[PDB]
């Protein structure tokens, strides 16, 4: 019935100022984005998007950062004319953090809501400075956070495929998702760039200016999606996001 | 007879001023480094170095840049107490450039002079700003150019394992060297990161400050495409005081 959305959205505004010297009230953010449905779900009214994107945020005790993330990304994602939903994967307990495992949980859980075909894995503390940085999938795995605010050496904050990146369902399934046994922060050695290589994939990215983000301030075949185990303890449908609280075990 | 050189050389000075305004005369540079022998060869007089390093530069019509590279790196390499030689691999003709294939030639040709055990592959237009950045090999593949001088975003110039990197002879042979069929400038698409992964190796590097480099300016297929399938024709070999230049025909796409 509806027409397909254009290939490039005409609603983009380009670079935007990101400042964190202003308190955020999510009740106001919700009234500013009234087309977002309960649970953080949105689709264009005027056209059909081919981008069915689940944005997955690994999370634990970062509510202030999340307020800023929602305040800044909901307008961006709509301007990009995406058919998206927001899934916050909250790691229950005080175990060592396991980013990769939570991303696997988010993939499995988001698919219970809707047949997403693209998955954006995003740290809660990275805001894109230009809405030309598409939050969706490409013919190759996509690295969305390319460089940081002040355009310095960026590998510490984003590694090769960290910070914000995107994988289609097929790309995610080809590598059997992320590993589940990397507890803690391992740097550019725990980057799953290795998994993309084994399956003959490379990295796509925008240019470093469009890709700027600002900060709020083998074993593969057996360790991954097919061996994932976890227990969901809570699911909360807030106006602007879904939060899933899970027990992912211990190292 | 001689003692082993220390693990860290006592001659290191740390950060360095790098400027590209003074014209360079290689006859004067040779008089500044009188211990460098014909062909750009040096070994310490006072100790035996465990680092037998061939520095291989893929090259074509960049003589001005090459002057600066020699002016700045010969002092650095000597201070690092290395047993090294300088090999410039000049691609004959003005065909489309093939960085990776030239690197394979340099590895094969350097070994005809001397039994090097470490190979540093360095773009001619990258100068290290700190002599603590070791131009030699490690237990894992080594990425020497980590970050750029000022605007630190470095991925376009260094990729994952480009710019300046080092592979021991064993590490190089394990991945069957570099590919030979990547014609042109491919960026991080021509990067051999996949080959290191395929063989269960990772990247070692210094921290981004020690690893800072400045750019000269004024502004499956692995097992079958590599060293074992390399073909080329040497057209000239010239032995200058400060470097060996090998001019080769590496064919066309």
């Amino acid at each position: 019935s509806l027409p397909a959305c254009p290939e490039e959205s005409p609603l983009l505004v380009g670079p935007m100022l990101i400042e964190f010297n202003m308190p955020v009230d999510l009740e106001l953010v919700a009234k500013q984005n009234p087309n977002v449905k309960m649970g953080g779900r949105y689709a264009p009214r005027d056209c059909v998007s081919p981008h069915k994107v689940a944005i997955i945020i690994p999370f634990r005790n970062r509510q202030e950062h999340l307020k800023y993330w929602l305040y800044y990304l909901h307008p961006v994602l709509q301007r990009q004319q995406l058919d998206y939903g927001i899934y916050v994967i909250n790691q229950a307990g005080d175990t060592i953090f396991n980013r990769a495992k939570l991303l696997n949980v988010g993939f499995q859980e988001a698919l219970k809501d809707y047949d997403y075909t693209c998955f954006v894995f995003s740290d809660v503390d990275l805001i894109p400075m230009n809405d030309h940085n598409a939050y969706r999938c490409f013919s190759q795995p996509r690295h969305i956070s390319v460089a940081m605010d002040k355009f310095g050496f960026s590998l510490p904050y984003v590694q090769y495929f960290g910070g914000v990146s995107a994988l289609s369902k097929q790309q995610f399934l080809t590598i059997n998702g992320f590993p589940n046994n990397y507890w803690g922060w391992g740097g550019e050695d725990d980057d799953i760039f290795n998994r993309l290589v084994f399956r003959g994939m490379s990295i796509s990215r925008p240019n470093a200016v469009v890709g700027r983000c600002r900060m709020i301030r083998e074993t593969m075949l057996s360790d991954g999606l097919n061996s994932l185990t976890y227990q969901v303890l809570d699911v909360q449908r807030y106006p602007l996001y879904t939060q899933i609280t899970v027990d992912i075990g211990t190292p």
